[PDB]
DNA sequence: CCTGACTCC
DNA sequence: TGGGAGTCAGG
């Protein structure tokens, strides 16, 4: 494959339109070394320099100029690369890793070798060939980097049309165009953004949580009447089940389990498993939500700037990685002091947080169809409330709050697929009532039993399930002889075009969001996504528009058979947005 | 490296 | 024998 290693730009390196490769090789592409350029469009194949291309003010134009069309794969680690070194790319109008991974997210695309598998197109080497793994990994020399980055453009230039071709066999197409591509470029700037931290609040939390850790663990030695290692379940259940012999209700394939659930459940034994619960959950926070954040915060910016890993996940949500911010905690009051730590990046700003309201049960009811669940969010009566007095059958004076929160277990319990056993499990009830709950609700609910049946139907004759806005997934162990192989397909079958399409939900938002803020000149910007909520910061002057403007844009992103609705909060930190 | 903890939606 | 994720310590 011929190209040009070219000292310096041209004109003919400008085109309207081309295949663009902007390398970084570090997997955490922030403030990370760009070591490669590519270009290839109808006039050539071009490869070159960083420190020339991107010191070239035609080069910059070109990149900037959105009229200016490129073909890329994964355009938002280019463009927060970019960012890094005060440049900005415009006119990306095709992601072929978006595009490989609406076509099939099992497939796990994560280079171009990959994707151009998928049509058999093998001009083009995997990255790790060319890099190598772990400690191995090193940018070869100039020869091999510029033919490996010239032949990932040229695969893009040839594996543009084929993709979107059968994107659009799948009604596809526009998921890629309209809501895929323009969100990777609000999370791009949501990444490089960042969001601020007060180093100060979480160093004094590790100082008091070193004490508090070690108060319990020797507390744990006292009562085990024996010193070990509490954060290893092989040794804690030699303790638990050999020394103290109290009894196995589980095993892993490896030995006994010491998970949660288990330990919750021997409370009736020892009180031991109580403080031990306690010991890991501050464990967990010292480790991760201290040290671990600690670790990762620039600086000189006190700021953390996570990746949203937009083409991981089986179901078309999101992932967080270096630091995950989609996991700090809230259910715990001790944890959720954690989230004090996360302020505005400006002075008299403030966060503002919008979270839809159980927006997976009225996806549920939109796509089931089913006339009673329709009815209680038409009304907007609780439905936790409502499962229980028909799980219980009593009227809604006689629902205690523990029934309420069993009932809430059931509500969700149904979506993703729980068996009574499940359910009698993670309730610590009955498995004879726990099968009477299920049925109960699926008396009361018979639409929701029907899509049920319905969904797995589908699944088995076409192969996958779709979303709203037709993400897709394939599931083709549905029709497998195997109990379990079959069942865990059948359960992916019933939950995946609820979680999905409440993907497609809250992305469409960002997109309508985003229009807005710049549509009215806010200062307000997108920070994180929660997979059900959204974190922004403003300037405290812009509260009062915010809760205007955030929920309705939420709410009306889509529309269906039931409302949407979204609960909003603001305050001085993440914390006390709330 | 994998497993089994913890955390969130 | 409930869906989708990431990180950490221990092994
Ligand atoms: N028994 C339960 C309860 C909750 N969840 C989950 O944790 C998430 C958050 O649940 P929650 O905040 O408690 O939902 P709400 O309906 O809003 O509860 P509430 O009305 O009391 O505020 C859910 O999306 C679901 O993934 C679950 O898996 N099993
Ligand atoms: O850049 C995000 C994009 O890159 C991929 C590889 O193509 O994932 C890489 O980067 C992630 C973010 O740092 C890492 O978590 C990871 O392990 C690495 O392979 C894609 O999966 C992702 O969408």
């Amino acid at each position: 494959m011929a190209f040009t290693l070219a000292d310096r730009v041209t004109e003919e390196m400008l085109a309207d339109k081309a295949a663009l490769v902007v390398e970084v090789v570090e997997e955490n592409y922030h403030d990370a070394p760009i070591v490669g350029i590519a270009v290839v469009n109808e006039h050539g194949r071009f490869f070159l320099r960083p420190e020339t291309a991107l010191a070239d003010p035609q080069f910059v134009a070109w990149l900037g100029d959105e009229t200016k069309k490129k073909s890329m794969f994964d355009s938002k680690r280019a463009a927060v690369a970019l960012k890094w070194k005060g440049i900005e790319l415009c006119g990306v109008s095709f992601d072929l890793l978006l595009a490989a991974y609406l076509l099939d997210p099992a497939q796990g695309v994560d280079d171009v070798a990959a994707a151009a598998k998928m049509k058999q197109y093998e001009a083009v080497r995997p990255d790790e060939a060319v890099y190598g793994k772990g400690a191995k990994r090193a940018v070869p020399d100039e020869p091999v980097l510029a033919e490996h980055l010239v032949r990932k453009a040229a695969a893009i230039w040839e594996l543009e049309r084929p993709f979107l071709d059968e994107l659009r066999r799948n009604e596809q197409d526009r998921l890629l165009v309209e809501l895929e591509q323009p969100l990777s470029s609000i999370l791009a700037e949501m990444e490089f953004a960042g969001v601020k931290v007060d180093t100060k609040r979480l160093e004094q939390m590790g100082k008091e949580l070193a004490e508090q850790l070690g108060t319990v663990e020797q507390r744990i030695y006292e009562l085990a009447g024996q010193e070990f290692n509490i954060n290893s379940p092989k040794q804690l259940g030699v303790i638990l089940f050999e020394k103290l012999q109290l009894p196995v209700l589980k095993k892993t394939k490896t030995g006994y389990s010491t998970s949660a659930d288990v330990l919750e459940k021997l409370a009736p034994y020892h009180e031991i498993v109580e403080n031990i619960l306690h010991y890991r959950q501050l464990g967990k926070l010292q480790s991760t939500y201290i040290e671990g954040l600690l670790k990762v915060v620039r600086p000189a910016t006190k700021k953390v700037h996570t990746i949203f890993n937009q083409a991981l996940t089986q179901t078309g949500r999101l992932s967080s990685t270096e630091p995950n911010l989609q996991n700090i905690p809230i259910r715990l009051e001790e944890g959720r002091k954690i989230r004090q730590a996360f302020v505005p990046s400006e002075s008299d700003w403030l966060i503002f947080a919008a979270d839809y309201s159980q927006i997976e049960l009225r996806v549920l009811a939109h796509i089931a169809e089913d006339d009673n669940l329709m009815e209680a969010f038409r009304r907007d009566l609780d439905i936790h409330t409502k499962t229980a007095m028909d799980i219980f059958q009593v009227s809604e004076d006689e629902v205690t709050p523990n029934m309420r929160r069993q009932a809430k277990a059931v509500n969700y319990g149904i979506v993703y697929g729980i068996s009574d056993y499940g359910l009698a499990q993670n309730l610590n009830i009955s498995r004879k009532e726990a099968a009477e709950f299920i049925e109960r609700y699926f008396e009361s609910f018979p639409g929701v039993k029907r899509y049920m049946e319905n969904i797995v139907q589908e699944a088995k004759q076409k192969g996958y399930v779709t979303t709203l806005l037709h993400r897709r997934r394939y599931l083709p162990d549905i029709t497998s002889r195997n109990f379990n192989v079959r069942s865990f397909a059948e359960r992916m079958a019933m939950n995946t075009p609820i979680q999905g399409s409440a993907a497609d939900i809250i992305k469409k938002a960002m997109i309508d969001l985003n229009a807005r803020l710049k549509e009215e000149r806010l200062q307000a910007h997108l920070l994180l996504q929660v997979h059900d909520e959204l974190i922004l910061e403003a300037p405290k002057e812009e509260m009062e528009r915010l809760c205007r403007l955030v929920p309705e844009v939420m709410e009306q992103a889509v529309t269906l058979r039931v409302p949407l609705k979204v609960d909003y909060h603001y305050g001085s930190t993440w914390y006390d947005a709330k």
